[PDB]
């Protein structure tokens, strides 16, 4: 009863508080979700909560819940995007000082462009297929994640996928539970500022399945571009709309992704590299990123036939990571033989002056 | 004087909160938050979520996860350097008593340890290395990891993953359950007071690989070259920084490990010993263990 | 008559506790029942979704369940 | 005050409206054992089961599980 | 055959299921209310007369607990299937005004006591001629319009 | 028969079952469990005394998985 006598103070207090500071934010918000971009449903279930009990300080489990509800609902971008790219041209402009190679993808995204550009009709602008980057490990599938949401100069979040097993990341739990969880489509949403993002789906390979199914079946309401303009979600009880949402998906093999999916795909082999693009891509951006970072810089420098004999002897893979770390190990072997007394000028690295830099070549070379 | 009465009643409040509670370690809260140094975004983060737990008390439940999840949140380092002793002669002196050969790993050791001197202050990236250590099983590896860890001046941990089929023993349950609780990193990360520790995974080509069932898959996110410094974990809803981490792993077998994890890690073999190795190793460590014990 | 009345003291309840109140509730699919439809056997399972429903007005983890159900049956 | 008066006058408004029927699954399920068979292991066996459905709350994972167990046997 | 008909179209096929309780619906014990999957499609339709496409029937749903026989031996036998109920539906549900169409690339999959219903219709295959006249009226003004 | 015996009639159709699982149950203990062949039989026919046909009994396949034949008995 003390307790109770108590509490009734504080709740005085607290109103006169509520008068005093408690005016102006949730107000604020009543201004704010009645500010631009909002839709008439949305409208709608935003009137429904208007009727309140005014008891926020002594708990309370029905006071806070409609405001994180709240906020999660004002806080996702409507209807806003910075604008469309004008000129094509410079997409390959920006495309080309990311990748030596890779030819189809470059101009899959070109050609999105030109269709997006040329359209005024219909048909298109609402189906634009998803692509999906199929292709053994060690070729370049995030980079050009960043160096696409980079070219139409768009924003850019990644979602790994591949531990997730559960359903209620891609879609949450109920809203009247205690930990208010919308899924990691609507974090991803409201990390970036506009409508219509660039989103990086990694690794649908490995989406395990469990009790209660698999969440492919939420992928499959989410990569369908026919219900996912009123896609809800179990958290949120509008309907959202994840149409312009330009997906991006990598993969290293197409059976292991359900059936289900292969529907709205679009798949894109990247097939591997060669040894003249290894050895572009060696020079042009593998080598001032391993001599930058080891100090080395202005006092060690490398050949065009010794990338060739470490291309040749001392990697046997697909992709470019093994190159990579065989060349930062010359530039700390560079760096440790700096401290043993200094030279002059910069040693310049003949192709026959690697294996002391390397040990013993590895693999025989193709005579 | 008014804001003294109004703010005075909530002295009162945690007064009646717990004699505490409601302005007194939510203070203390607000000073290790503005300690030491999160980024921005998870900081902002922080800060409503420590505005959303702050005018409650003792009740709802909510405010136990948020107070859990804010006791994760504050006490995982951030910014807490180890400080990088640059001698090489000292740490060569150090390595050479607790194992005998082991000439590649050590040359491996130095090298990784002269570059860091020649840090030309910023405009480097400051990548540790990620190392797996392929032997027979009697060879010293598990052994190698303190000695490692001890003759950098660092820290140490071990996780051994040993038979785990269990997903989300790398990630963690989101935190709306009941009992949620982070991953193993994390909390390794949590009892090691620094950002740069040697982290010892130990048995990591024994997991499993299933359609239920699937832990290795989930090794995608931590063993990354690049893209570790976005790591997210199910129970912190931030990304984590590991890039500061010298990872080193073991295996016993290069043909049971997944692919796309070959290519993330750096191979060092360990052939075996000769006789000559195996009498000094002997001579040197084994026989007056054994005498002594 | 006894209905009317009752409804009336609800709805006074609902003008009363205005905030926003009743859900303004279960007057009013009682429209849609031999709008849509239906049978008998669809109205004595929902009919025994009004008044028994009615016994809060509040939360609920029953209302959401229930509701996407005879949301569906109407 | 009016707060615990007028949710008050609504269980009125219910309580008559409602009145005394009895009526849910779980008494029906009941019913439904008792008019059928039975043998009196199976029956003993199914009372045991509906108990342990019958003082507990509805929601759990193996509550499903029983559901499914007692409605297979019925 | 709908719009000779007058009908609607619905698609919605076997591959989305884990069995045939998913067929079905799911009773409200459950937090998440999965329903019946047919009933669904009948939801955004406001009649009662039209056609069903089954697509990929022999591309089944099953698993070591169900096969997708029951389910689906209750709504294709004319007889059982005037008072239809789901476990998300549990009221008399009526299937006499509806003409189910059943789509398969393969019989062998599809079990022997869901044969007594089906009626064979086979296909010939294209010829390039018949190609390139259905790719002259038919798929090109669509694939260079859109 | 079941005209002449005036009682119910129905119909298993063997030969496509392949473990033991599919005549008598698998456990409560494994997701989504339920009840086998004849159990469905019993389900879908309404008394105690109906009659069953079962075509082809010869031809069911067990196999690595298991044997139904021994869960017929
Ligand atoms: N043609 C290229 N030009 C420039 N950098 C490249 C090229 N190919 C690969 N890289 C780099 O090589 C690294 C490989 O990046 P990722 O795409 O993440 O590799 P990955 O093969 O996709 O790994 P997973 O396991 O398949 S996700 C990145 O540093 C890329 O920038
Ligand atoms: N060169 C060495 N000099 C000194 N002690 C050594 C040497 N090699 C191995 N040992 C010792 O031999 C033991 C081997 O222990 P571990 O490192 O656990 O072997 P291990 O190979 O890691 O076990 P597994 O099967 O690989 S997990 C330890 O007591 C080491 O100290």
């Amino acid at each position: 009863q003390r307790e109770y006598y108590l509490r009734e103070q504080m709740k005085a207090i607290q109103k006169e508080l509520g008068g005093e500071d408690g005016l102006s934010d949730l107000e604020a918000l009543r201004k704010k979700i009645e500010e631009v971009g909002m839709p008439e449903a949305v409208k709608t279930k935003a009137l429904k909560e208007l009727d309140r009990l005014e008891r926020m300080q002594q708990g309370s489990p029905e006071a806070t819940v409609a405001r994180t509800y709240l906020d999660w609902l004002t806080e996702v971008p409507w209807s806003k995007a910075d604008p469309e790219v004008l000129d094509i041209n410079h997409t390959r402009q920006v495309l080309d000082e990311d990748h030596y190679g890779l030819k189809d993808v470059k101009e899959r995204i070109l050609e999105y462009l030109a269709v997006r550009q040329l359209t005024q009709g219909l048909d298109v602008r609402n189906k634009a297929p998803i692509l999906v980057l199929v292709g053994p490990p060690g070729v370049g599938k995030t980079s050009l994640g960043r160096s696409i949401a980079r070219s139409m100069n768009r924003k850019f979040h990644r979602i790994s996928l591949g531990g997730v097993r559960d359903e209620a990341e891609i879609r949450g739990h109920r809203r009247t539970y205690i930990g208010a969880m919308p899924g990691k489509l609507i974090h991803a949403m409201k990390q970036v500022g506009v409508i219509n993002p660039v989103i990086l789906l990694d690794e649908i390979d490995k989406m395990s399945s469990d009790w209660r199914g698999d969440p492919a079946s939420a992928m499959l309401e989410v990569l369908d571009p026919e219900q996912n303009n009123t896609f809800t979600d179990h958290y949120l009880d509008v309907p959202y709309d994840l149409s312009k949402v330009f997906f991006i998906t990598t993969a290293n093999t197409l059976q292991t992704i359900p059936r289900p999916l292969l529907d709205r795909m679009e798949v894109i082999e990247i097939p591997g590299y060669t040894n003249m693009e290894k050895q572009a891509i060696a020079r042009q951006y593998l080598w001032p990123k391993q001599v930058r970072e080891s100090g080395m810089e202005g006092r060690i420098e490398v050949t065009d036939a010794a990338i060739l004999r470490v291309i040749s002897e001392y990697t046997r893979e697909a992709g470019v990571r093994g190159l990579e770390r065989e060349l930062g190990k010359i530039a700390r072997k560079g760096a440790k033989f700096w401290l043993e007394g200094a030279w002059e000028g910069l040693r310049t690295i003949d192709a026959s002056d690697i294996p002391t830099y390397l040990g013993i070549p590895r693999y025989r070379p193709d005579k």
